[PDB]
């Protein structure tokens, strides 16, 4: 069978713990008054949910209400208690209230507000301070979760809003979130194609919070290099592909053999052999004012087929790229 694996760091915070903190299942969930809102105009739609701009009338404050399309209990439960363990933390974004529509039966999770701007709109006037200035603010937020106990699991562009006015970033969508727990198996469906880690394509399931640098680099790689997204895969298999073109073919079959991980048979058909290609590869005259040997270097660190080599959220605070922060 395939070989056990432990996180490095925050491996028995919730063994420690007792059961009420992690077990949402237990969690008793009290709604607020869905009459303090009134909606204002729809922002987004999500896979499961769509997004309101509202105020609330009792304080004449602008918040985001997220209605949920009630089709799993649990997750909901999930989703409430983790948003409820790291209200506050740096950089997390706050679970205001939580709301039912009576007539419809529909859950709803209150958010503050925050004046967020796209990647494609924001890359313009973005500097290479800027990009270490806010990859530090998402790594205070990783490292607070993982420290918590928590594995984010849909590390991406769409679920960072920054305030680039109030230079303010807050990490959002805590709905694909989990506890982690040394030696369990988790479901490898989580993260988006773009961002999943290759534990998640390989089907390795004891995986833990590195899932989360592995995306982290991934959105590192698309900014430094203005490739978006920087692995573009057409499906989960085609995704590994795209990382073994750059990554190379050698490191990842030494990955799954360190693992015992019984690769997929699909994968003889299109991985074919890959070389490892150097970073400096993807500088080109649009990209290269992004572009450092501190921002390589710490990229490598982040974009390994190995779990448990990747950096630390706590490690990638002290990388030489953070100095000027
Ligand atoms: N506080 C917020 N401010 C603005 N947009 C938000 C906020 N929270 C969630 N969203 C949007 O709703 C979705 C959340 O999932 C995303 O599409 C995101 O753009
Ligand atoms: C600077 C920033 C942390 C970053 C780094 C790498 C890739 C993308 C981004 C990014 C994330 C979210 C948003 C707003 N939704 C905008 C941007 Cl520019």
């Amino acid at each position: 069978g395939p070989v056990p694996s432990r996180a490095r760091v925050y491996t028995d915070v919730n063994t420690h713990r007792p059961s009420e903190y992690w077990d949402y299942e237990s969690h008793v969930v009290e709604w607020g008054n869905q009459d303090d809102y009134q909606l204002v105009r729809k922002l987004g739609r999500g896979k499961y949910s769509e997004v309101f701009e509202a105020i609330n009338i009792t304080n004449n404050e602008k918040v985001v209400v997220k209605i949920l399309k009630p089709v799993k209990k649990k997750k909901i439960k999930r989703e409430i208690k983790i948003l409820e363990n790291l209200r506050g933390g740096p950089n997390i974004i706050t679970l205001a209230d939580i709301v039912k529509d009576p007539v419809s039966r529909t859950p709803a999770l209150v958010f503050e507000h925050v004046n967020n701007t796209d990647f494609k709109q924001l890359y313009q006037t973005l500097t290479d301070y800027d990009i270490r200035f806010y990859m530090y603010e998402i790594l205070k937020a990783l490292d607070y979760c993982h420290s918590m106990g928590i594995m984010h699991r849909d590390v991406k562009p769409h679920n960072v809003m920054i305030d680039h006015e109030h230079r303010k970033l807050r990490l959002i969508d805590w709905g694909l979130a989990e506890f982690y727990h040394p030696g369990q198996e988790y479901n490898v469906r989580v993260a988006s194609r773009y961002f999943k880690g290759p534990e998640l394509l390989v089907d390795y399931q004891m995986y833990d919070y590195s899932l989360d640098m592995w995306s982290l680099g991934c959105m590192l790689a698309s900014m430094i290099f203005r490739k978006e997204p920087f692995f573009h895969g057409h499906d989960n298999y085609d995704q590994l592909v795209r990382i073994a073109k750059v990554l190379g073919t050698e490191d990842l079959y030494d990955y799954i053999d360190k693992y015992n991980i019984e690769l997929d048979p699909r994968f003889n058909d299109i991985l074919g052999r890959h070389s490892r290609k150097r970073w400096e590869r993807f500088v080109h005259s649009e990209n290269q004012h992004l572009v450092s040997p501190e921002a390589l270097d710490f990229l490598d660190k982040l974009l390994r087929y190995d779990h448990q080599s990747r950096l630390t959220a706590r490690e990638a605070m002290e990388h030489p790229y953070f100095y000027t922060v």
